[PDB]
């Protein structure tokens, strides 16, 4: 009664072939499938051969769950799939993206942008080392992330997304992926996947390729540019992600020169797996399949096609499993996909989940809950806050005394602005919901709270979201801290070709800063028109969106540790300028790529 793939001692490919060599087109496609939570019962899972399930953005079993109510979720769907006649189990995927942000009472991590300004990729290790416990913590055992984009326009929604406009920062910070995974070993071949063990998550580096690189930053747009800028920009990261062992790929709904990524057997199958030799498993985005043909959806037999035969191994389907199985079981049927690409997709499917030790350890761990939000790694994002912000400013005229740091101790100061006490405001995008949201969303610590966890005991605090003029003038106030900026947003909601920041943002900075020396907070995901908040203040931080530890913020507001951040990006003069890069010949930035005023820790 020996079955030599269900055997831990046995050599990952051995267990890889022994199990192919046994399975049905049905178990052999369902592999290839991975469907919502939202659609998932026990009984679909087994009848269906299910490959894998994800969480897409606020997929969650309740509002506000425990760590304990995500194991059990996830071990109920292991079950069932545990449960078919091969008992292969399902990997279950989420978007940490910074942190397990799906998930109330998670630690929330700096966006990306915000950790390119740190210049600092061991930092980015330690967060995907928390990360993965954190995960783990709610039986996840996939991360889709890092997303390795190269922004090259900030009218891009998911700009905050990408460490930086400069390749070489991007790729620095693919430590993110050993972190998440663990260190691959001293004599790894480049392009194998690599996962520890229980306690570390399958990464995925996306979204292949050139989804930064889109016309006028436009979501899921077409890239226009030759191979050599693709490759000289847009790739390098992903030979990176190779050399660390990245277990999964995720395709761009964006095009190349106006060719589909998810139908671009060129790049993923002549490129990523035959060139870069890449041997992990390729995933779709979410219905990116069927977004291939316009209208999408409207040729769904094309769209499955044209996927699994450009290389796609696993199809992010996530709803309509039934009629991608059918139309996928039809075509082999037919000869319209041969049996070979079928057995290398499931290869590729089980190579990750035999080498990350799903066969060996299916189910979740307990003993991890406790894990989640662990004041150590509110630490990290609250070291890692701090090291992302960007000072800007510091003096209206170059013979003002600076007005960082702050001093903890003064009669009264005020703290004002619609982002000064609003954590999901700080937090951005991919926070509990998809797009984030606004107000206290989960277990964090707004400016205002930080501020007051902060001063001395004598310094009376006042907080007012929008003073007016007189309001602030008549206070007796030392100093004020007001921050605002952008609300948050995902994906095409933040396409914005304006970039410049909601009202009351710049009116109640005008109404402080005008009434009494201030330090301005700017929280955005980007670059945003910015001359008029720095012509009215004082001081003024880049804070990005630094996520549920804002401590991370008065440590370099009060001076516990001098600035240190870089900007990632360039800062645009004005927005008829875009696209505008370090290194183009119309090169007229606000602030360089690089720029950040410094102080001393006092
Ligand atoms: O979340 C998986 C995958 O998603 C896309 S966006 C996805 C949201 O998760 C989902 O809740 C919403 O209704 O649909 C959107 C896309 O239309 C994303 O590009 C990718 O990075 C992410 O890993
Ligand atoms: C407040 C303060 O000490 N600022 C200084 C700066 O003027 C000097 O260039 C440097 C020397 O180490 O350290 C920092
Ligand atoms: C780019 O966006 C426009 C709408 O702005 C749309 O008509 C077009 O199909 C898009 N192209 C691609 C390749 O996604």
């Amino acid at each position: 009664d020996y079955v030599l793939y269900k055997d831990a001692t046995k050599p990952v490919e051995d267990r890889v072939a022994d199990l192919l060599g046994r399975m049905t087109l049905a178990e052999k496609i369902g592999q290839m499938t991975q469907i919502e939570r939202l659609v998932a019962t026990p009984d679909v899972l087994r009848d269906n051969f299910i490959g894998s399930l994800l969480s897409g953005g606020g997929s969650v079993p309740r509002k506000g769950a425990t760590a304990k109510e995500w194991q059990d979720m996830v071990d109920g769907f292991q079950k069932a799939c545990m449960s078919t006649r091969l008992g292969i189990p399902m990997i279950y995927g989420i978007d940490a993206v910074h942190g397990q942000n799906n998930v109330y009472g998670a630690t929330i991590f700096p966006h990306n942008v915000g950790l390119g300004a740190t210049r600092d990729p061991y930092l980015v290790k330690r967060i995907g080392e928390a990360t993965a416990l954190e995960v783990r913590a709610t039986g996840i055992q996939y991360a889709f992330a890092p997303c390795i984009a190269v922004c090259r326009d900030p009218r891009w929604g998911r700009c905050y997304e990408s460490y930086s406009e400069d390749r070489r920062i991007v790729q620095s910070m693919t430590e993110l992926i050993p972190g998440l995974q663990g260190d691959v070993p001293k004599d790894f071949t480049s392009g194998m996947p690599f996962v520890a063990g229980k306690n570390k998550v399958a990464a995925c580096a996306k979204h292949f390729v050139g989804d930064g690189g889109t016309v006028d930053g436009i979501n899921e747009n077409n890239t226009i540019i030759n191979r050599e800028g693709l490759m000289n920009i847009h790739m390098p990261a992903y030979k990176n992600a190779m050399d660390k062992g990245v277990s999964t790929v995720m395709i761009s709904y964006s095009s190349w020169n106006g060719v589909k990524m998810h139908a671009n057997q060129d790049l993923v199958t002549g490129y990523l797996k035959d060139t870069l030799k890449f041997k992990g498993f390729v995933i779709s985005d979410w219905e990116g399949i069927d977004r291939i043909t316009t209208p999408a959806g409207s040729d769904y037999s094309y769209s499955v096609k044209a996927s699994i035969l450009a290389g796609l191994d696993m199809i992010m389907v996530p709803n309509k499993y039934q009629q991608f199985i059918s139309i996928l079981t039809g075509h082999v049927n037919g000869g319209v996909i041969p049996m070979s690409r079928i057995d290398d997709a499931v290869t590729r499917i089980l190579r990750v989940k035999f080498t990350m030790g799903l066969f060996e350890n299916p189910y979740a761990d307990p003993a991890m809950a406790e894990q989640l939000g662990k004041q150590e790694h509110r630490d990290l994002a609250r070291e890692a806050a701090r090291k992302s912000l960007v000072l800007l400013k510091n003096g209206k005229t170059s013979t003002d005394a600076p007005l960082l740091p702050l001093p903890k101790k003064a009669p009264k100061i005020l703290v004002a602005g619609s982002h000064a006490d609003n954590l999901g405001y700080q937090c951005g995008g991919w926070t509990i919901e998809y797009q984030g949201d606004t107000g206290r969303t989960t277990v964090g610590t707004t400016i205002l709270e930080a501020v007051k966890a902060a001063v001395d005991p004598s310094t009376v605090v006042v907080f007012a979201e929008n003073p007016d003029a007189e309001f602030v003038k008549s206070g007796g106030f030392s100093y004020a801290i007001v921050a605002v900026g952008e609300h948050p947003y995902t994906e095409t909601k933040g396409d914005n070709l304006n970039l410049t920041i909601p009202e009351p943002g710049l009116s109640t900075v005008q109404a402080v800063c005008g009434g009494v020396r201030c330090a301005t907070v700017l929280i955005s995901g980007r670059p945003v028109v910015v001359q008029p908040l720095l012509a009215a203040s004082d001081a003024l931080v880049a804070a990005w969106l630094p996520g549920s530890e804002g401590q991370g913020v008065t440590d370099a507001l009060f001076g516990d540790f001098g600035f240190t951040g870089r900007l990632p990006r360039t800062w645009f003069k004005s927005v008829d300028q875009l696209p505008m890069n370090v290194g183009d010949a119309h090169y007229d930035p606000l602030f360089r790529l690089g720029y950040g005023l410094t102080t001393n820790a006092t």
